[PDB]
């Protein structure tokens, strides 16, 4: 297989690297959210942002013994009032009230951290019970953000990659790996 | 129009209109030096759909340059009236960071969803944040959002017309009034 | 106020709510004996946000009870421009099955936007379906759909006020003019 | 187990789920061996299954997913809650659903995303049931065919539960 010949100059982590990684996630998740949650009588929630974590949440869960319930928001920036925001446009909002909730946020990478603060910040006033952070992916200028991310999978140096949900141009988000770019793409 | 079903006028269509343009007289002194010293106008944000004719008419009664936002909003249980944890289906168009905010009621009741979205507004750091509503209800002077500007401080029964209404009827109506019969 | 920043007035306040009135009546008068005979009222679909202070004096002009309903509509960019077709950031908040609608637009310019909004009304089998703008500019007498009710004839230039905007601006005209290029 | 005394029978087990997409995608792959293969999914059931059907499909595929919601309790027109990111004109679009029952919200969607002129609109669902035979869709890729019960797992739920399942199964009546 290829699927894209050229365009991936070097492999950051393979497709059984990744899903090793996630099956020791789910045994930690699985460990921490045991006991409580399925006698709460309220399943972990899961609330993913697309479109990135959706391959990343999908197979998180399934490797999570304990069960889970699934949530999806979409979201889009304000153009570049980025920087002294970090707020967020919400294109679709939760479907359900998540009160008394034990949630987790499933990112697939944490670059900066703003958009994870606010999003943060917003699941926490609508007062879950729960709420830590688990992503795929954790870039090096994360440690500049104020929020703290109980679950990550891979420390990755801060470096453009696509591959398993990241994309570029809505591109290599199919590859069940996790790849660099080759710069004679971005033309 | 609707024969039969308005039982009582409670304000009719002269009272509003006199007390919006005294609204609108009141705010746009308020907010006079606003185009000079900071160059943003004044950004009436609107939750749909009640409050929609009460915004044109003060947004026309308001003498100094004032921009328009909309929001439209779903409760989720039992959740919004209890907690007031409400439900975003259409979120601003732009941000409000550094801005100047009116938020722009038609009725507060509970006071509630006026408390989630004035502390929601709040996360988007604006430069101030002031409520105006038309109606205001008993249970919403003992609340924990300060309303800056009240059309009218009305009592608590259920009152339709001009935006407000009962399964989405009597909104077009220019005054209002209270339902009686078999409604 | 916006004291140099328009240039002439194309529209005054008072043309605009004459033809308002006389709309008004004009729909009403199409639109007559429909509440006792369906059992339902007249519905107005605006979209999000020209027509906003539109409807509101639209809906008090019409003599038959009317209700509201908004949308919010985004551009793809490239293909809207060429296509109409939009993205959808709020749809109705009921279903239009065997109602009669009237889709109320502020402006018409190409009526490529309208003509795809027009379709998708039309597949969720209303009743009637027919469409009210404000202004209506020259190429848009071009192709597709029937625009019933048309308030004003105006050129194809840019014009703010009453609903129409610059980045949000003017909208609070009460008049509607034309922008002087300096801004 | 996941579920002590909630799943009564398994109807489809993971591994033959795996297979046959395994199938699909291969099929789908040659279907559509000019940019990218569209894969538009309805939120949220058919997620889990539109990742594995992606990873299973040879050729280049982006994705895209929708939110809908219902009016009440006829035509299939259903409300949007999030519509797609960007045109589909002259793209090679993919519907990729998690069941096909009675065939009526596929159809508003079907001819919803044909309104947008794509350069191909086909459907692909991983189940179909039989009183699907009356919709107004025509689904070029099946996965499976299962009779007219109640399954949860791979997506598919119960009161917003069972979706974590790999397992497709039919639920103990002492449940609803
Ligand atoms: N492919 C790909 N993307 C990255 C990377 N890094 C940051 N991104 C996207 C750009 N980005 C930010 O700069 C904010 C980081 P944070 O606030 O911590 O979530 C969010 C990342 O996700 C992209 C979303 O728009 P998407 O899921 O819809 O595609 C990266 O290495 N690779
Ligand atoms: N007709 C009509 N409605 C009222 C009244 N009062 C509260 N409503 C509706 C119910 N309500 C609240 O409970 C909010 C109270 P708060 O805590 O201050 O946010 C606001 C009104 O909701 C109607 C909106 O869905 P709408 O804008 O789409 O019409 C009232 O006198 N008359
Ligand atoms: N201010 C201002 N705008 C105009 C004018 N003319 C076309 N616009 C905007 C561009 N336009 C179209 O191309 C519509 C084509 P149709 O399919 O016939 O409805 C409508 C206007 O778009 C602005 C709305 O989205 P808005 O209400 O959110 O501001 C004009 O004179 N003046
Ligand atoms: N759990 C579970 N659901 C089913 C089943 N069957 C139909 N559903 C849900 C209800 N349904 C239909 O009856 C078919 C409508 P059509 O598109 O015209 O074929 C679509 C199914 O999806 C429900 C969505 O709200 P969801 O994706 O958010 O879960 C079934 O066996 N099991
Ligand atoms: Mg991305
Ligand atoms: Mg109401
Ligand atoms: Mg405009
Ligand atoms: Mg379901």
């Amino acid at each position: 297989a290829e699927l894209y010949p050229g365009d991936i100059k070097s492999v950051l982590l393979t497709a059984e690297q990744i899903q090793a990684r996630i099956a020791e996630l789910g045994e930690q998740i699985g460990n921490d959210y045991r006991e409580l949650s399925a006698t709460t009588g309220q399943d972990l929630l899961l609330i993913t942002v697309l479109k990135g974590a959706v391959l990343f949440v999908t197979d998180l869960a399934r490797a999570i013994p304990v069960p889970t319930q699934f949530e999806f928001m979409a979201v889009s920036s304000y153009g570049s009032s980025t920087s002294s925001s970090g707020v967020v446009r919400i294109l679709k909002d939760l479907d359900r009230d998540i009160h008394g909730r034990d949630v987790l946020i499933v990112e697939d990478v944490v670059d900066s951290g703003l958009t994870l603060s606010w999003l943060s910040r917003n699941l926490t006033s609508r007062n879950p019970r729960s709420l830590r952070v688990c992503t795929l992916l954790r870039k090096p200028d994360a440690v500049h953000a104020n929020v703290e991310i109980a679950y990550v999978g891979f420390d990755i140096p801060n470096d453009f990659v696509v591959g398993y949900g990241l994309d570029y141009d809505e591109r290599y988000r199919d590859l069940s790996y996790i790849g660099t770019l080759d710069p004679r793409v971005y033309q």
